[PDB]
């Protein structure tokens, strides 16, 4: 019965594969086959180890709904997010869906509960940029990618909540100047609102040199060079 | 900066974990974009970038992309995965020959001393496609005693099974008493029909090992009608062909 190594190696390498109805159909027997004999944040992930493997796999049979349910009592940041998602993919992310305010009011409880995942807090941006709460979405993002500096998708919801090169020159003043991806982001951001200057070029060529066989860094270059020409 | 590609990595590992596909993508993009008995493990380590690309690939549905990306690569689970892209590009396009290049491509790897189970139930499944049972049998059959526990290569085995012969004879060559081969004979059973007294021995004997499993309460659901709300489902998310 100490076998279930077995069904987490299977769990493993066929996700890695990704045969998602041989990890589906191993995860729903892994859970059911008896009792199984930040620090927290961690500790909450091993806890849910099992019942996380089960709706991740249900999740990619897209069966969203299932996915949610499973993770229903669980506490864990990751389990919450998966759960928030899942629900969300159920009829990117958009006022007229049904489950909307639902996400915002379990993200809105989090925040009073002082929790500050990034992925939580990226979904926080993510809604008050879609309630049109424009400074409240740059803060809740712009802690995500100081946390999470290479999730991209934050990146591009805050150059989204950035409106003027005021707003942005204010937010990229407290973003580590040093590192790469702030960089990255600053490139990004201002050719975005279209005000591209000699330091833009100065930084684009510095990433340039860390990543110089980068598809998107080649198109970056691209629509540098055609916002200079006009 | 060898901390970028780590960064890279954890947010990677993280993404994928929390079915963000396109930030992953993006991560293994910028991760190749930098430069630089069983031996398997050895070559996994050397494709491991090029490995965590071809699949944000395919976990975006870019399955053409997934197998150019890993046109070069020597571990059978790059193998594997650049054959199954292909595969599932190719069965999105019937709506045939490709299961031919699949098909030469599995040859030439098992005259070579591979049978990466994974590859042997590619072969298995293509096999069942082009009408071949009794081939899709033995290496579906071959498969599962390496990897008993992966259940998509006991299905398809089911699946190329038509007769409670060719279903007697296969049990009598898997491990009796080992566990998943009792759990085939109780789905190959109900999923032909033919149902007797054992595999009602069989499912007892599995469901003290697994006894609140979801699978197992279908099982013997399915039994018990057999036997002569689930039933009131569908199916084929029953039988788990979905």
């Amino acid at each position: 019965r100490e076998i279930r190594n077995c069904l987490l190696k299977c769990i493993s390498e066929c996700s890695e594969r990704g045969l998602v109805y041989a990890v589906r159909w191993a995860a729903e027997m892994l859970n059911g086959m008896n009792p199984i004999e930040m620090a927290n944040e961690k500790l909450l992930e091993v806890e849910e180890k099992n019942i996380y493997l089960l709706a991740k796999s249900y999740f990619d049979c897209k069966e969203f709904e299932r996915a949610a349910y499973t993770l229903q009592n669980c506490k864990s940041s990751k389990s919450i997010f998966l759960r928030l998602y899942s629900k969300y993919l159920a009829g990117t992310l958009s006022s007229t869906n049904r489950e909307f305010y639902y996400i915002s009011e379990v993200l809105e409880s989090l925040h009073y509960q002082g929790n500050k995942d990034p992925y939580l807090l990226y979904l926080s941006g993510v809604v008050y940029r879609k309630r049109k709460q424009d400074s409240k979405a740059i803060d809740f993002l712009k802690s995500c990618v100081l946390k999470a500096p290479f999730f991209w998708s934050a990146w591009l919801e805050l150059s989204l909540s950035i409106d003027s090169l005021e707003t942005l020159t204010t937010v990229v003043s407290q973003l580590p100047s040093t590192h790469i991806m702030t960089k990255i982001f600053y490139v990004y951001a201002s050719h975005e609102l279209h005000q591209v200057n000699s330091s833009a070029y100065e930084k684009l060529a510095e990433a340039e040199i860390i990543f110089p066989n980068s598809r998107y860094l080649k198109t970056q270059r691209a629509l540098l060079t055609y916002d200079s020409r006009l």
